[PDB]
C-alpha cells in the first residue's frame, strides 16, 4: 500500500509524514492526492467497515485506523469524533 509514492507503514511510523496526513483529515492542511482520497473514503471506512469500497481502498484505511488508534490516540479522538461521531467502528467492527 502506498500514498503519494510512499510506503504506508512508514508514513504511519513517522511523525512529520503523518501529521500531513492528520492535517489533511482534520482540514487544517492542504491534502496530498491520495490524502484527499483516504478522506473521503474515512467516514465509510469507519461507519460502515469500508461496504462499498474496493478491497484496495479499504485495506489502506483499515491499516491507517488501527494503527492510529493503537498508537496514536489523541489524534485518533480527533479523527473518531470528525468521521465517526457515534463511535462505531470501535463498537461495531473492530
Ligand atoms: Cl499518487
Ligand atoms: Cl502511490
Ligand atoms: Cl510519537
Amino acid at each position: 500500500t502506498k500514498y503519494d509514492g510512499i510506503d504506508l507503514d512508514e508514513i504511519l511510523k513517522s511523525d512529520r509524514l503523518f501529521n500531513n496526513y492528520f492535517k489533511c483529515l482534520m482540514d487544517e492542511g492542504r491534502c496530498t492526492p491520495d490524502g484527499n482520497e483516504l478522506k473521503k473514503i474515512l467516514p465509510e471506512a469507519l461507519q460502515t467497515n469500508c461496504a462499498k469500497c474496493s478491497e484496495k481502498q479499504r485495506s489502506g484505511a483499515i491499516k491507517v485506523i488501527n494503527y492510529v488508534i493503537e498508537n496514536r490516540k489523541e489524534q485518533w479522538d480527533a479523527l473518531q469524533k470528525k468521521y465517526d461521531p457515534e463511535n462505531l467502528y470501535v463498537e461495531k467492527y473492530r
